């Protein structure tokens, strides 16, 4: 029971009873949360609790010290003082944001903003309490006992009763019962294992709620700017592929941390990739949340880097297949490319940390406690899409609120900007431009004369609650037998039910837009399904409509995006 206030640093034996995490807090801070919640319960080696037979008062501001013992009102003795008087619960060594964050249920979008505006160590309460906020919601679902088998992707599954049925896509990773991870879609519901296992009937599956451990690092490591590049070694022989970041790697070796915000095909992974070239002996761990995200850090890297000193860290329980190229689970190779979950406990010269939109101010924590660096860069991009945030029903979170490092890019701005997008027909950059990186993104590639737009509502309707547009599904159908080079397009979607129907009738690979981000396609059609605050989403649009390289057929709901795409409208 000795420990330091997580609001001031005091140390006390004081630990809130109530509070998820259980807190430690100093008498003068205990006293502020627990006048001030419904937070009543202190702990120290003992809790504070009416020391008298049978009697159950718990409330610290009913209770007294009676000697070297406690007891409440009805049971204190003559000499007995007040556990909680003269702003003080009695201790040993004798924060309106805290109590909030110590009582929200993570439903509002006004949580999330407090647990970004707040201090450093309330940044840290905040995303411990909201994770294991998060995981102990995971053990309210229902249960699904598989009632028949169909074939090798299909089966037939029953629920628990008086428990809620779990949203069915690849955001909900199920364990199935110990016979690995596995996925659902959609009587027929297709069935997605992580290892192959002979489906079997009354073998049942769980949301495995892993464990939430304690936070001790900052999200960010205090700043440090520093007047000559230190601890890393540059080239002057850098080749001219690289010759556009120099003046920015070397921003890199003169600061502790920095942030590099870049929009769609601006070159994160060639700046990624090219500050290896030009730190040529500096030992790099490149980390980002998804396996997906540090593949495509690997394969940048496997054409630039020499693929001996590389390796790629595979956690033992194998959930989705990921990069094979390199030597897998060597520690000690110069070049570690790693996901946050399966950091190892390591240094570095410099840690690269990409796709900073999808990182939470707990994985910005991890990162910061497993790995100890000279420097640290932030590459990512806060107009793209952040992690789900499963128990947010209430409002939409803004970019500045993602994590402390979008926070930054939000408000002081990023450290470098990679102005110039090399991916996308000029039409789709003038979009995102003005939508969302105030003109500041500049289009390398003319005018394609490939991207369309379509104004068409169609019909809604609704698989449980992702929905399905097919009359926009039947004009995209109809465009494609009148733009037949279109046949090698990806269907994109802002929901996994409208790419099911379109899978089967357009037959064109399919995509969320979420699954989407980082990716690049020749063609993409997009249907927007619905008006909604999901599809309107701006992050998202921006996402969906720069994945093409070449041409674009946006078949749209909002009035709204539809005006503000800079595209050839079409009739039907
Ligand atoms: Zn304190
Ligand atoms: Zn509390
Ligand atoms: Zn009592």
């Amino acid at each position: 029971a000795v420990g330091a206030c997580v609001l001031c640093n005091s140390q006390t034996s004081l630990r809130c009873g109530a509070c998820i995490r259980r807190p430690f807090l100093c008498c003068k801070c205990c006293y502020d949360h627990v006048i001030s919640t419904s937070h009543k319960l202190v702990l120290s080696v003992n809790p504070y609790v009416c020391n008298a037979p049978g009697c159950d008062v718990t409330d610290v501001t009913q209770l007294y010290l009676g000697g070297m013992s406690y007891y409440c009102k009805s049971h204190k003795p003559p000499i007995s003082f007040p556990l909680c008087a003269n702003g003080q619960v009695f201790g040993l060594y004798k924060v309106t944001d805290f109590n909030a964050i110590a009582t929200c249920d993570w439903t509002n979008a006004g949580d999330y903003i407090l647990a970004n505006t707040c201090t450093e160590r309330l940044k840290l309460f905040a995303a411990e309490t909201l994770k294991a906020t998060e995981e102990t919601f995971k053990l309210s679902y229902g249960i699904a006992t598989v009632r028949e088998v169909l074939s090798d992707r299909e089966l037939h599954l029953s629920w628990e009763v008086g428990k809620p049925r779990p949203p069915l896509n690849r955001n909900y990773v199920f364990t199935g019962y110990q016979i690995g991870e596995y996925t659902f879609e959609k009587d027929a519901v297709v069935y997605r294992g992580t290892t192959t296992y002979k489906l079997n009937v009354g073998d049942y599956f769980v949301l495995t709620s892993h464990t939430v451990m304690p936070l001790s690092a900052p999200t960010l490591v205090p700043q440090e700017h520093y007047v000559r590049i230190t601890g890393l070694y540059p080239t002057l022989n850098i080749s001219d592929e690289f010759s556009s970041n120099v003046a920015n790697y070397q921003k890199v070796g003169m600061q502790k941390y920095s942030t590099l915000q870049g929009p769609p095909g601006t070159g994160k992974s060639h700046f990624a990739i090219g500050l290896a070239l030009y730190y040529p002996s500096a030992r790099i761990v490149y980390t980002a949340c998804s396996h997906a995200a540090v593949d495509a850090l690997c394969e940048k890297a496997l054409k630039y880097l020499p693929i001996d000193k590389c390796s790629r860290i595979i956690p033992a329980r194998a959930r989705v297949e990921c990069f094979d190229k390199f030597k897998v689970n060597s520690t000690l190779e110069q070049y570690v490319f790693c996901t946050v979950n399966a950091l190892p406990e390591t240094t570095a010269d410099i840690v690269v940390f990409d796709e900073i939109s999808m990182a939470t101010n707990y994985d910005l924590s991890v990162v910061n406690a497993r790995l100890r660096a000279k420097h640290y860069v932030y590459i990512g991009d806060p107009a793209q899409l952040p992690a789900p945030r499963t128990l947010l029903t209430k409002g939409t979170l803004e970019p500045e609120y993602f994590n402390s490092v979008c926070r930054l890019m939000k408000t002081i701005g990023p450290d470098m900007f990679l102005g110039t997008c090399r991916r996308c027909p000029a039409e789709i950059v003038d979009t995102v431009s003005a939508l969302v990186y105030d003109n500041k993104l500049k289009a390398h590639k003319d005018k394609s004369a490939q991207c369309f737009k379509m104004f068409y509502k169609g019909v809604i309707t609704h698989d449980v609650s992702s929905a399905i547009n097919r009359p926009q599904i039947g004009v995209v159908r109809e465009f494609l037998t009148r733009n037949p080079a279109w046949r090698k397009a990806v269907f994109i979607s802002p929901y996994n039910s409208q790419n099911a129907v379109a899978s089967k009738i357009l037959g064109l690979p399919t995509q969320t837009v979420d699954s989407s981000q980082g990716s690049e396609y020749d063609y993409v059609i997009f249907t927007q399904t619905t008006e909604t605050a999901h599809s309107c989403n701006v992050n998202r649009f921006n996402v969906a409509i720069t994945r093409a390289k070449v041409g674009i057929l946006c078949i749209m709901s909002d009035r709204d995006l539809y005006d503000k795409l800079q595209f050839t409208s079409l009739e039907i």
